C-alpha cells in the first residue's frame, strides 16, 4: 500500500521517494529518472528555436530548458498543437515560466504550478491507499504549564500522552499515583522517553488533535534548548513544518500524521467545536475541562496534581477512537481520488474534484485550463443567490429527489466544452438563462460524472451480496465516497478557484432544477388531488387535505410510479417519510413530529451560548402542546404559567444557571478565590437583582444562598424566556404582549 511520495536532490536533479508498506514491512522505492515539464501554443512552430534559448538564475547557476517536442492533445473539446518543454529541476520552473510566456510568439502556457510528486502519482499511474493492509496508528498529547506573560516557548512540558490499541498511559517528571503513569527526572529525560517508545512501536499513522498549529511546534522549540534531537521520521530526519492557508501543518516523512481538526471542521457541523465537544456528539458521552488547575498543580506538589493526570490520558483516549472514526472516509476519499491521505484530509470538497479532473485529463489526453490570475479571480466572486403555507396541517408525506443536479448534468449533456458551440446540429436550451448545450457529442464532465454513478452502483450489489462484515464494510465506506465526491460538481463550477470554472454552467443546472420541481409539484396537485405546502431545493411536504393517513401514504406511491416513467434520464422522486403533524414559518424554518413521537425543527430552536435550563424546557413544551396534542391554545397558556411563576421567585433557581459588564463582575467574586480568568475559561452563573442595569449583576452559582441573593426575574423572562419562543407563536397570530 502507498502511504505517500516527496523528493529529495544530490548535485542538482530531483530524486522521487514513494514510501510504502506492504506485507508487513515498511520500503522505499527510489525513482532518478522522471522529468518535470510544462507546455506552451505558439503562433506558428518557427519560434521554438528561439524559446529553447531563453534563460534564468537559481543558486547563481543558469538554467535553460532540456527538450522540446511538439504534441497532438485535446482542449475544450477542439484538437490543437502545444510543445512540451522539459527541464531539469522543477523548481527550474517557478524562475523560468514567466519569461517563456511574456515571448510574443506566445498564446499561453500550461500546466506549470502542479507539485512534483503529485505530477508523478498521476504520470505513473500510481494509487495510494490501495490495499487490503492493516496499519499500526497511535494518537499523543503534551501539556504544558501556563506562564501567564506568555513567548509561546517559555515553559516546560509537565506532561505527555499517548494511546493505542495496547492501553493508553501517560508519562511525566514529577511523582504520581496512579495505576498509568510514569515519572522521570527531568522533562527532557521525559522527551527521550517519549521518543523511544514510538521508535519501538513504530506507527504508520500518528493521531493528535489540532497537531499542526500547537503540539509538534512545541515539542520542538522547548528541544532545540533541552539540547535534543527530536527524530520521528523513518528516514531519521524531524518533523518538517510547511505552510498551508494561512496557518500551519507538520509532516512526519515515513509516516502519516493524521491532524482530526480539520476533517471534523468538515464532518460535523457545530457551533463552537472543542476536544470534549466533538467527543460527545460521536458517541454518546461527556468528558471535562478548562483547567487553572495548572496553577494549583504548580503551588501544590501533592495533588489536585492526581486529577489532571486524568485529564491527560483521557484527551490521548477521546482521541485514538475519534481518530480511529474519521479514518476510513478519509482513506477512502484517497484511493478515489488518487492523492495522499496527508493531502486529501487537509483539502475542501473543491479540491478533492480537481485532483479527480486532472487525473482524468491525462488519462484522456485533455489539456487543462489554468488557475485564475488576480483578475480573473476578482470577476468570478460576484454571486448567484415559494412561501410555505399557513397554520397547522396532518398526515403529511414529504416527497425526495435522488440526485437531482449530478442528475440534470449528465442527462443534458452540460459541460464547458459544450457550450455554445457553433454549427452545433442538435442542442437543448437551458430555462430562463437560454444557454445551449451541444448533443453532437459526449461532454467532459458529463461522461466522468456518468461512470461515477453506475460505478457506485456496482459497488452497491457486491455490498449486498457480500457476508463477510469486514468486506462489507469497506464497500460501504467506498460506496459513500463516490456520492461525497458526485455531489461536489455543481459547487465545483461556480468554484471561482477551479481550473473549469463555467458560471454559464452553474446558472443553468439551477435553472433546469427549478423547472423539473415546478412540474412534479403541479402533476401531484392537478391530477392526484394533493396541496404541496413546503417545497425546498429538492423535496416537498404535501397531503391531501382531509385523508385517512393510510390513504395518503398509498395514493403517494401510485403518485410515484406514475411521474417517473415520465421524467426523462436518472432522476426519480422517492418515498422518505411520514409525519403526524406540522407547521412551516418561512423559506427555512419549521417543524414536524413522526409517528414514533419524535421532533424535528429548522431554525427554530436556540443558537444561542448563553441558553439556560428554563428557556430551553420552555420551548420544548410549546413545541409538544402543538405538534403533539395539536392545541395551540395550550401552548399560550404554558407560557405565562411560566413567566408568572417566575416572576413571583418561585421557579428552582437550579434552572437559571448558564455558560458564557455581567463578566466583568463574575471575575471578581472569582478573582477573590484566587482564581484568575483569562480566555479559555469556565464561566458559570447566576443573574441577580441589583443596582444598575438589569443584567449587570451576577455570581458564580457556587455563591448562592435562598436567603441572601434572589434572582434577577425580569432578566430570565426578557432577555432569556420569550425570546426562546416568539418565533413560533408569531406564526399562529400572537406577539410578545400576548405572553407576559
Ligand atoms: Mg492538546
Ligand atoms: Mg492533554
Amino acid at each position: 500500500m502507498i502511504l505517500d511520495a516527496d523528493y529529495i536532490t544530490e548535485d542538482g536533479k530531483p530524486v522521487i521517494r514513494v514510501f510504502k508498506k506492504e506485507k508487513g514491512e515498511f520500503k522505499i522505492d527510489y525513482d532518478r529518472d522522471f522529468e518535470p515539464y510544462i507546455y506552451a501554443l505558439l503562433k506558428d512552430d518557427s519560434a521554438i528555436e528561439d524559446i529553447k534559448k531563453i534563460t534564468a538564475e537559481r543558486h547563481g547557476t543558469t538554467v535553460r530548458v532540456t527538450r522540446a517536442e511538439r504534441v497532438k492533445k485535446k482542449f475544450l473539446g477542439r484538437p490543437v498543437e502545444v510543445w512540451k518543454l522539459y527541464f531539469t529541476h522543477p523548481q527550474d520552473v517557478p524562475a523560468i515560466r514567466d519569461k517563456i510566456r511574456e515571448h510574443p510568439a506566445v498564446v499561453d502556457i500550461y500546466e506549470y504550478d502542479i507539485p512534483f510528486a503529485k505530477r508523478y502519482l498521476i504520470d505513473r499511474g500510481l494509487i495510494p491507499m490501495e490495499g487490503d493492509e492493516e496499519l499500526r496508528m497511535l494518537a499523543f498529547d503534551i501539556e504544558t504549564l501556563y506562564h501567564e506573560g506568555e513567548e509561546f516557548g517559555e515553559g516546560p512540558i509537565l506532561m505527555i500522552s499517548y494511546a493505542d490499541e495496547e492501553g493508553a498511559r501517560v508519562i511525566t517528571w514529577k511523582n504520581i499515583d496512579l495505576p498509568y503513569v510514569e515519572s522521570v527526572s527531568t522533562e527532557k529525560e521525559m522527551i527521550k522517553r517519549f521518543l523511544k517508545v514510538i521508535q519501538e512501536k513504530d506507527p504508520d499513522v500518528l493521531i493528535t488533535y489540532n497537531g499542526d498549529n500547537f503540539d509538534f511546534a512545541y515539542l520542538k522549540k522547548r528541544s532545540e534548548m533541552l539540547g535534543v534531537k527530536f527524530i520521528l521520521g523513518r528516514d531519521g530526519s524531524e518533523p518538517k513544518i510547511q505552510r498551508m492557508g494561512d496557518r500551519f501543518a507538520v509532516e512526519v516523512k515515513g509516516r502519516i500524521h493524521f491532524d482530526l481538526y480539520p476533517v471534523i471542521r468538515r464532518t460535523i457541523n457545530l457551533p463552537t467545536y472543542t476536544l470534549e465537544t466533538v467527543y460527545e456528539p460521536v458517541f454518546g458521552q461527556p468528558k471535562e475541562k478548562v483547567y487553572a488547575e495548572e496553577i494549583a498543580r504548580a503551588w501544590e506538589s501533592g495533588e489536585g496534581l492526581e486529577r489532571v493526570a486524568r485529564y491527560s490520558m483521557e484527551d490521548a483516549k477521546a482521541t485514538y477512537e475519534l481518530g480511529k472514526e474519521f479514518f476510513p472516509m478519509e482513506a477512502q476519499l484517497s484511493r478515489l481520488v488518487g492523492q495522499s491521505l496527508w493531502d486529501v484530509s487537509r483539502s475542501s470538497t473543491g479540491n478533492l474534484v480537481e485532483w479527480f479532473l486532472l487525473r482524468k485529463a491525462y488519462e484522456r489526453n485533455d489539456v487543462a485550463p489554468n488557475k485564475p490570475d488576480e483578475r480573473e479571480l476578482a470577476r468570478r466572486t460576484e454571486s448567484y443567490a415559494k412561501e410555505p403555507e399557513k397554520g397547522l396541517w396532518e398526515n403529511i408525506v414529504y416527497l425526495d429527489y435522488k440526485s437531482l443536479y449530478p442528475s440534470i448534468i449528465i442527462t443534458h449533456n452540460v459541460s464547458p466544452d459544450t457550450l455554445n458551440r457553433e454549427g452545433c446540429r442538435e442542442y437543448d436550451v437551458a430555462p430562463q438563462v437560454g444557454h445551449r448545450f451541444c448533443k453532437d457529442f459526449p461532454g467532459f464532465i458529463p461522461s466522468l460524472l456518468g461512470d461515477l454513478l453506475e460505478e457506485r452502483q456496482k459497488v452497491k450489489k457486491k455490498m449486498k451480496a457480500t457476508v463477510d462484515p469486514i468486506e462489507r464494510k469497506l464497500l460501504d465506506y467506498r460506496q459513500r465516497a463516490i456520492k461525497i465526491l458526485a455531489n461536489s460538481y455543481y459547487g465545483y463550477y461556480a468554484y471561482a478557484n477551479a481550473r473549469w470554472y463555467c458560471r454559464e454552467c452553474a446558472e443553468s443546472v439551477t435553472a433546469w432544477g427549478r423547472q423539473y420541481i415546478e412540474t412534479t409539484m403541479r402533476e401531484i396537485e392537478e391530477k392526484f388531488g394533493f396541496k404541496v405546502l413546503y417545497a425546498d431545493t429538492d423535496g416537498f411536504f404535501a397531503t391531501i387535505p382531509g385523508a385517512d393517513a393510510e390513504t395518503v401514504k398509498n395514493k403517494a406511491k401510485e403518485f410515484l410510479n406514475y411521474i417517473n416513467p415520465r421524467l426523462p434520464g436518472l432522476l426519480e422522486l422517492e418515498y422518505e417519510g411520514f409525519y403526524r403533524r406540522g407547521f412551516f414559518v418561512t423559506k427555512k424554518k419549521y417543524a414536524v413530529i413522526d409517528e414514533e413521537d419524535k421532533i424535528t425543527t429548522r431554525g427554530l430552536e436556540i443558537v444561542r451560548r448563553d441558553w439556560s435550563e428554563i428557556a430551553k424546557e420552555t420551548q420544548a413544551r410549546v413545541l409538544e402542546a402543538i405538534l403533539k396534542h395539536g392545541d395551540v391554545e395550550e401552548a399560550v397558556r404554558i407560557v405565562k404559567e411560566v413567566t408568572e411563576k417566575l416572576s413571583r421567585h418561585e421557579v428552582p433557581p437550579e434552572k437559571l444557571v448558564i455558560y458564557e459588564g455581567p463578566h466583568v463582575a463574575v471575575a471578581k467574586r472569582l478573582a477573590a478565590r484566587g482564581i484568575k480568568i483569562r480566555p479559555g475559561t469556565v464561566i458559570s452563573y447566576i443573574v441577580l437583582k441589583g443596582p444598575g442595569r438589569v443584567g449587570d449583576r451576577a455570581i458564580p452559582f457556587d455563591e448562592f444562598d435562598p436567603a441572601k441573593h434572589r434572582y434577577d426575574a425580569e432578566y430570565y423572562i426578557e432577555n432569556q424566556v420569550l425570546p426562546a419562543v416568539e418565533r413560533i407563536l408569531r406564526a399562529f397570530g400572537y406577539r410578545k404582549e400576548d405572553l407576559r
